[PDB]
């Protein structure tokens, strides 16, 4: 049988670019999603016109709640009851705004920035693992989380819990052969509202062609995270940012 | 006029020895208590008796919920209402207990705690402690073994990330205001109440500097360097005091 | 036509499986070589009877001297010489033993193998690969993934290796321009040392968490070969640890 | 009588300002120069004056060659000779400057750069070692901008990586004789003296924390506080002293 992977915030973008090129390798995939239902209908139509029976979709809110726990074992129960199995979890979703320290509420902030970006993983993390061949977790991380955005605090928190988390789960799952690391993007796909202009400045930054990593570029990682070729690879985070946490101010 | 600090978690154990040693400076303490209420009052007494009017305890949950940040907020206010200052916030106060990934608290419980206390309350009384507002400065307690972590600890070991990140970021946001944030960093101190003897000594003789745990007072004294005039250009460090434990191999 | 690629320490262990790694991907491979010379000649003539005209040997000592430079610009000019473009450069040739700071060789010698072979040679060698550049160009450095939980007593190898991250990272910054990428591969504990004992070998081995096993030449390889490929466009100044979680692994 | 100290590069700028606080901290010194023998003595002497007989100079080029190791050796022994004994070893001189990788020939830069970066400093730390309760330590000078080096400054950035590891594995090797090993890394200091002023404010105002550079004295407080009783469980630790610098982004 071919195996299956979840892929979180899998409707857009990077977790877009992820699942097809997972889908391409020959994995059939769980596309969670949030909000984006119509993209993600369109991934897995798209998907399964590629090959019948290999993609479904699975909406969760991961924004941290007494309800959390459970909407993550149901997205790993998902993949099991679709496909019969589950070899990989890519955690890839997150929420991204500036917190100052200096119209949501605190805790609402908290509950979505650490939520998404930490607890969810963690769950899924547990639920991956007790519900088990070349089992693997990616976590999406951030090249830039020692150089941080201005006022962007509790998002950087939740990337740095996440290193964390990768560190730790690989340790404590290694002994059952599930290898757990990370990929670290630093300026990739840019916000489609936000002007030309301020995008290259961004741009401009970056040593490696003085652009931003294409998602497909990021999926390229993922995808050599889980194959055969990283087979000994365990708790390690590879930066695909093109230089970029490399410069000074 | 006397500068006034927080602690955190400050009844017992490295909190304690944080408030005294500030104390013994000249700071005016708050001693933040969850549970012991009978050593916070204690300490505030001995400390009070040294000097009058110099020390005051505040009880306060720092387990992560809706009402966290009144929580948070209301340790601050108690520094300025005893005090009318407030110039000094520690982060020490921690949860510490394993959480296996692999199976009496539920899992959200957990979570609440761990990174509640950890890194959540941090954040929380850091923003609450800039509000409010000379040499001011936060000291966070963070862990030297956070990349080389313990067996099936993996949300406490997050919520230590988490709360190096916070360090990072709020020395970033808060030097404008002339807030510096710096952490400390222990390895093996004050090792845990139910614990063996034997199990005492397994880990004594891991540290390389003298084979054995760090005092209470060799945590504070750096918590006491971080915050004093010899540690102005200082933002965003972290010093590991752990007599060597980060740099040996398995 | 196919690229060209220089591995440094070439003849056995890792280098080795790093140099036929890349010829079974379709590369044209300089094997350089110290001491090893029966082990090179033989390997670049399996090379050599699995596709003809695509592998050469190539001496060097990289023991740091005033000649160095020479050294690391000839083992380049190899590479131009035998098959007309260098694509790719692997610094993997590496001295390795104790120096203890409380105590055959002299200290200068030492300084000389250890700094020499393990990072003074790898920014030589980075140098004339740049300047002799007239595509998908980029250099990997075998680094070390215990370099900040170091083995006692083996302070000038541990300098070395940390200079090589060093490397990395600024040759990263500054070729980048040049569209020449530059990341490394450390592996924890793979091919256990030639002389030591089984006994020994399985202590080691218990510890590394994912297996309880060394890395083999190949899963380093591996590595190797993910960030010379078109995978790894946009990866430059990275570091992957290939080390069954060892790094992790508290005294 | 009084703890000895051996600062490296002590003539002039950072090295001078921790000779000076070692000096009004109770410690002798031992102020080793390479060309500023007036500067060296004239410092010298104002802290005689200051104390009788508590400071003297030691020459030596620090640069590698096959003296390195006897120049290393005479430093330390100048320390045993002029005070009966060698506490402290600040190793605080340092060549920088470009080195391109698309004048001086390249070996000469190597026997710079690495040799007085990182070659001499392990070289000191063996004779420091070998000639030896106490509060025995070494500090070495490192750099807090390291991981985000300057453009073409790559043997420079080897050489200060390299003292990364020295600091750690001398720290490990060490930590049994009761002597610690750490680490300060200043960001932008006392800037080089040719650079322009224009160029000089670019720097400073990157800075968070004040955008300004440190003061030479601001880098000593952080070495004294490392080689104080206040820093006894303290080994391996690297104290960045940068205002922030590090954590901006490009
Ligand atoms: N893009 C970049 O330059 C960088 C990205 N990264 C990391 O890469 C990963 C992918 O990046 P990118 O594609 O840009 O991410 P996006 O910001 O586009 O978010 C990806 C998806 O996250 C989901 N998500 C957000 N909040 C929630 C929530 N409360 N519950 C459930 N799902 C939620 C959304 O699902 P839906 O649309 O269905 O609601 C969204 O489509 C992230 O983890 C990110 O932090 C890190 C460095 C830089
Ligand atoms: N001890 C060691 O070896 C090491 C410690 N550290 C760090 O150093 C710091 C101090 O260590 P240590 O003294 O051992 O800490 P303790 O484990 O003794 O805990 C400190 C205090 O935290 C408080 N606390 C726990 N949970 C809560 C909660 N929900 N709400 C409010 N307060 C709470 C308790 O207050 P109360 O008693 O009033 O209930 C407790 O006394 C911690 O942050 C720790 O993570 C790092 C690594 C090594
Ligand atoms: N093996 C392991 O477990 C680990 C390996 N690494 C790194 O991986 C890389 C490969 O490891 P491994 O294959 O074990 O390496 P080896 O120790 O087997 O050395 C590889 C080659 O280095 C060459 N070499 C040594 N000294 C010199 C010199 N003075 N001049 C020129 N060449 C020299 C030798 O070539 P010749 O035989 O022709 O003389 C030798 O075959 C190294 O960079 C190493 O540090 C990192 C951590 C763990
Ligand atoms: N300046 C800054 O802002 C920064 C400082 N640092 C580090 O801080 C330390 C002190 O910095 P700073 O005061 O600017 O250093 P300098 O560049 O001014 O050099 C300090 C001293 O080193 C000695 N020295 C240089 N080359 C040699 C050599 N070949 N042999 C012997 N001695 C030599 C000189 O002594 P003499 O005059 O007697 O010839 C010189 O005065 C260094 O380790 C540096 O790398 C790191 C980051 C930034
Ligand atoms: N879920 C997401 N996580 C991240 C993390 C980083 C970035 C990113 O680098 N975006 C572009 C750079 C940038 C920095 C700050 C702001 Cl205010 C806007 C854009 C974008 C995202 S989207
Ligand atoms: N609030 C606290 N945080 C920490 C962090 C680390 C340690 C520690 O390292 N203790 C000694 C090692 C250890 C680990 C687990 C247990 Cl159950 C006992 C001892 C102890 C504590 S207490
Ligand atoms: N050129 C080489 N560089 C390295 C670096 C590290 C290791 C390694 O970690 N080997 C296994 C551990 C070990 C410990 C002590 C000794 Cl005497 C040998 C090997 C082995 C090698 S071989
Ligand atoms: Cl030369």
């Amino acid at each position: 049988e071919a195996p299956a992977a979840v892929v979180t915030g899998a409707a857009k973008r990077i977790g877009r670019a992820i699942a097809v090129k997972l889908h391409q390798t020959g994995y059939r995939v769980v596309i969670h999603y949030h909000n984006s239902a119509e993209a993600a209908v369109s991934l897995a139509d798209e998907l399964n016109k590629e090959r019948s029976n290999t993609a479904v979709v699975c909406q969760a809110d991961l924004t941290n709640s007494n309800v959390l726990p459970a909407s993550c074992e149901e997205i790993i129960n998902s993949c099991f009851r679709a496909f019969g199995r589950c070899d990989v979890l890519v955690n890839n979703a997150s929420a991204f705004y500036p917190t100052p320290l200096v119209g949501k509420t605190v805790e609402t902030q908290v509950a979505e920035l650490i939520g998404t970006n930490a607890i969810a993983p963690f769950l899924l993390t547990m639920s991956f693992a007790q519900r088990q061949s070349n089992l693997s977790i990616v976590n999406l991380c951030d090249a830039m989380v020692d150089q941080p955005c201005m006022a962007f605090s509790l998002y950087n928190m939740g990337k740095h819990a996440l290193v964390g988390l990768t560190q730790s789960a690989a340790l404590e799952l290694a002994p059952y052969g599930i290898r757990v690391n990370g990929v670290a993007p630093g300026v990739s796909l840019l916000p489609v509202a936000m002007g030309e202009e301020e995008k290259d400045k961004w741009r401009r930054k970056v040593p490696l062609g003085r652009r931003e990593a294409s998602a497909e570029q990021i999926a390229d990682a993922v995808i050599f995270l889980v194959s055969g070729s990283a087979q000994y690879i365990t708790g390690s985070i590879i930066k695909v940012d093109g230089g970029l946490s490399l410069v000074h101010a």
